[PDB]
């Protein structure tokens, strides 16, 4: 099992940071639960999360500041409304809900830099 | 009218580059045609393009190497299959097809750096 994400992402002047979160192993029938966590001193804060049961579908509908899409082995994440205080480490967590066997994995985190707009 | 896009995007190690393309003014009923152009010496090459008629929908369905979603005032773009040689300046073009009046705008380009380790 393995989840990976980019090391660094430079947010847009308007505070948008988009990047992929990839995982293995993957299958044609994958359905996943994706969770974005910000890591600080010893602890993590959940930023947003969503479930994807099919491709070509926009997720995180109930989170104004997160959006994303999904296809086998990859979740395209978008984090919005970022401010200077928000630069830091953001972990991507992926849970394979179907097909069995079940498994959970987490990336090493993407350093998001919100550079002086 | 105005279209803006990030200045720099560091492509993922798997050749994935995602970034927003924002326009103004916007409207709840907006329907747009989005075009991605790669700019080289004096000329431009059309990479991919798609039409969005409703929010929360995934576009560029007919392009294996492009994807994206749309919401009022913002198109979230994703270009994949990128190689080191594809490093370059990518312009985002937006045509507001509805509601009237018709308008077309283009950003100053996003410089996408690709290093496929
Ligand atoms: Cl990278
Ligand atoms: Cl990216």
């Amino acid at each position: 099992i393995q989840v990976t994400q980019p090391s660094v992402v430079l947010a847009s002047s308007h505070g948008v940071a988009s990047f992929p979160c990839e995982y293995s192993p993957s299958h044609n029938t994958d359905e996943v639960r994706v969770t974005v966590l910000r890591q600080t001193n010893d602890q993590m804060t959940e930023v947003c999360a969503t479930t994807f049961t099919e491709k070509n579908t926009v997720g995180f509908l109930d989170y104004p500041f997160c959006s994303g899409t999904f296809n086998e082995s990859r979740v395209n994440l978008t984090i919005q409304g970022l401010r200077a205080v928000d630069t830091g480490l953001y972990l991507c967590k992926v849970e394979l809900m179907y097909p069995p066997p079940y498994f959970v994995g987490m990336g090493n985190g993407t350093q998001i830099y919100v550079i002086d707009p």
